[PDB]
RNA sequence: GGGGUAGUGAUUUUACCCUGGAGA
């Protein structure tokens, strides 16, 4: 008997918008940190946000995640914390999240969750701010 | 410029639409 389903975290590795799919690379599997990371399928079908569903490549996500025929494909993806997934950068309203759950509809003072780590303000990580981005830096 | 929409489940960055004497 051995696990079929797991937690995982990482970060967006690519994806195709209009093809509605791509691969996380996940650098920590059960809070156990990997070398080299793996990469994990994502569907658009499985991210959590609201409206037109996408990631960019970068930003930070946790994810469960089980072993299919084809290879280890996420069943959920998220922000760290379990918040709303950042998108495309073209994604229409895409720049004005609320600061704590990254959703569309309000603001961090008026957010119906508890406070959240901090995330950075270009991809999420709860590890740097965003004036220390490595990810906004190369764009 | 400004606004909006969506969809191919396996390997690399998306396809569209709306908008002209006025834009919260
Ligand atoms: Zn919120
Ligand atoms: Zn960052």
């Amino acid at each position: 008997d051995e696990p079929q389903l797991l937690h995982g975290a990482g970060i967006c590795k690519w994806f195709n918008v209009r093809m509605g799919f791509g691969f996380l690379s996940m650098t920590a599997r059960a809070g156990v940190a990997l070398d080299p990371p793996v990469d994990v399928f994502v569907h658009q079908s499985k991210l959590h946000m609201e409206g037109f569903r996408s990631l960019k490549e970068g930003e930070a996500v946790e994810f469960t995640f089980k072993k299919s025929a084809k290879g280890l494909e996420s069943i959920r993806v998220t922000g760290p914390g379990g918040v709303f997934c950042i998108g495309s950068e073209r994604r229409p309203k895409g720049g004005d999240r609320c600061y704590n759950c990254g959703g569309l509809d309000h603001h961090a003072k008026e957010c119906k969750l508890p406070p959240q780590p901090k995330k950075c303000h270009f991809c999420q990580s709860i590890s740097h701010m965003v004036a220390s981005c490595p990810l906004k830096a190369q764009q």
